[PDB]
């Protein structure tokens, strides 16, 4: 059965941005292939220059969006090359079995394995490394990312209405637990392992001292920030492996949010924030009405501000005075 | 266009209650004029005196709840007097563009400004002020409030027939980060900047000292607690611009939800506790069927019970045993 | 009315298991009788040793899944016996009127009363202990369960189709704050009394020391793991009467979920991860696919592998290459 689908390699694009696909799939299920390759690494994460070993795949944190639709084949090659100093795997959301994968893609630096599975449910899932005994110590260190499994008709509305997106973005929010000494001053290590004792410690305070979006404070503003023109329909997939969420577009409303994002169910309309519960990727559908800058931001204004999980949206098009206008501009009364 | 539209001048009313207004919409779009006045302030929080310099709009924490139909304009002119000693703004999440309105409502003490916006979105929507570089310190400070867009046919179930309610009222829950010294005192200060490196150091630990509903603890109990008779249906607006909350009615439950706060979608049906992210409004609709206290809390017992988020309803009418009893033991069969 | 009614009488079971019940309604209303015994005592709750005096009903943490249709009306004998030293009390979250029955059933030690209630609303609803002035404190010492109020007409698909569970397991998570010495060692108590002060002081803290399922770590995992075979259709209740928790089925989904456990309302499909609220019970079915082991979890990893929200479902059956394969196994590059 198998060894007659037609197979098509992908070629993964670095976060925020997503690879070549289609909405509506043109073709029948096939056996799409993809490769990543694990990167323990040394990773800037805000202004201050902190430090800590970031274990990714494919070099980012987060990983690449997988991008497949309903009923086609999953191959994944996970490659884990002997410049690595742990064992590793891969745990998808999407797959059913094995932990999702986790208990047969178990790979020690200078090994790699190929898993396939079904992605027999509709939806953006989160994918990250589980190794027994140290799993929210590799999730916690960036090792986590996000696959989207699109229906076969592309995304519905709420009356079950085509919906085409112009531009889809992939937001992956991180919670980073970096030990400190007694000062409040941040820990630098050779290793990782050298981190592990006191990583654990941290992580169990349950409260994290960075929350950054695609891997470091401010990675998403200024020259980096996402673009999008007024008329354009934009898809914002986001996901967290491990604690909950409440994104929010300041200036804008999640049109409509498959909060705990999976297709089958019916979006929820006109979101001013939603919640994605830790462990769950979601998505929101906007459509660009006016110019200008919006903060793409965790509505925890603390978490957002004070902790880094906030980033920039830079639309162009004109201003609509109908929508909103200032009367009277700041003055001396 | 907007010339040939009636203009209508409204008197805010300070929560838990909320200004005339009606449910169906009897005129077509108008433009509704609200005044707001910034006011600092110092306010005690709690029975044991523990004040802070409170940032506020109209005087109250939360702010008044403004309520319009789908399609009005708002028009808001807001005053920051120059006994303020900062400079504050007003975000709406019912707007769009310019991050809410906040871009364009910038206030010095002793300035004014007047800003419209067209309510294109049914559903309860928090407002908070939100200034470049100190975002959480207002709002934790309290300066935030709610906005609801009715829907201008009234509210619908789950299966579009009219919900009409009797009563309406406004729990705006609010998280404190109050500094302490080395053996748990909280401190005093003399104005608000003088707090403010504090402030940021007992935001960044992400666990408030106190949450309450109103402003204060005990806020909305004894000769405060929210009244009501068997029979009247009570809509509750809840709103936490912040931190996500757990609404709960004990001894009661909420008939028709809106977790999220938005209209165009079907409320949930019979829930016990309901969960409003942070950086969101929700309303709950429910008939009473028995009289008596009610404890409306945040569900997560530590913080309403220890913390504050904790009020009443105190309902009048008669107990209907066939709901509930106190049984008699005098039988077999 | 009551008195011409068929009157049944129910032996409660210890979790995860539940009592014999029907699916669908084979009778009319009826008065189902329920006695519980209200236990306080020493319990071990981790690897360490680690000991807390708990408050349970009938000996357990959680307290038993009371199963009943709609319409039905609950007798509950609650009993504190004169071993006991504290006053307590009951809370259903599925009754209306009285605090949900806690203003009708205070007992010392030595004292019983039976509390009827009719069952309104379908839905699965945690009951929960709260003495006036001392609620959190009786709660995060284990006094709480749930009840499953079943629609007279079983469980219901997105479509309206019957869904019929061949398995229904109870979970109920647990939150619990053990006061420390200076170097971080749990204290041990002679009476529950001796250590209330000290539990409020680490309540206040909002963060939990331990965060397990059925009571202890590892009481869902090794031979005590839930069990189910490839093809069976399984019902998980799980209960969280403080905090949001956020489960999940490592390998497996959430097929038909009740995030907030409300029956008219249509479940969610094909969940990774689901948010259920603290105060609230939620439900998730799923059917097996796959053989072998499978974690439950609360998907904040550090606190499932950390602080303890982690169990296990060993599954038989035959495995599925289609749904999942590795390709090629770990080998050296
Ligand atoms: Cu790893
Ligand atoms: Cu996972
Ligand atoms: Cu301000
Ligand atoms: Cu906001
Ligand atoms: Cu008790
Ligand atoms: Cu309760």
């Amino acid at each position: 059965d198998i060894s007659t689908l037609p197979r098509v390699k992908v070629d993964l694009v670095k976060p925020p941005f997503v690879h070549a696909h289609d909405q509506v799939a043109k073709t029948g299920p096939r056996v799409v292939e993809f490769t990543m390759t694990i990167e323990e690494k040394k990773l800037v994460i805000d202004r201050e220059g902190t430090e800590i070993h970031a274990m990714t795949f494919n070099g980012s944190v987060p990983g690449p969006l997988m991008v497949v639709h309903e009923n086609d084949y999953v191959e994944l090659r996970l490659i884990n090359p002997d410049t690595n100093t742990l064992l590793h795997n891969i745990d998808f959301h999407a797959a059913t079995g094995a932990l999702g994968g986790g208990a047969l893609t178990q790979v020690n630096p200078g090994e790699e394995t190929t898993l396939r599975f079904k992605a027999t449910k509709p939806g953006v899932f989160v994918y990250h490394c589980a190794p027994e005994g140290m799993v929210p110590w590799h999730v916690t260190s960036g090792m986590n990312g996000a696959i989207m499994v699109l229906p076969r008709d592309g995304l519905k509305d709420e009356k079950g209405q085509p919906l085409t997106y112009d531009k889809i973005y992939y937001v992956g929010e991180q919670d980073f637990y970096v030990p400190k000494d007694e000062a409040g001053n941040y820990k630098k290590y050779e290793t990782p392992g050298e981190a592990y004792e006191d990583a654990v410690k941290a992580m169990r305070t349950l409260t994290p001292t960075h929350i950054v979006f695609n891997g470091a404070v401010g990675a998403l503003t200024g020259d980096h920030a996402l673009t999008a023109a007024v008329g354009e329909r934009v898809l914002v997939v986001h996901s967290q492996a491990n604690r909950d969420t409440r994104p929010h577009l300041i200036g804008g409303h999640g049109d409509y949010v498959w909060a705990t994002g999976k297709f089958r169910n019916p979006p929820d309309l006109d979101q001013e924030t939603w919640l994605i519960p830790g462990g769950t990727a979601g998505a929101a559908f906007y459509t660009f009405r006016q110019p200008g800058v919006y903060a793409y931001v965790n509505h925890n204004l603390i978490e957002a501000f004070e902790l880094g999980a906030a980033g920039h949206f830079k639309v162009t098009g004109e201003w609509n005075d109908d929508l909103m206008t200032s009367v009277v501009k700041p003055a001396s009364m």
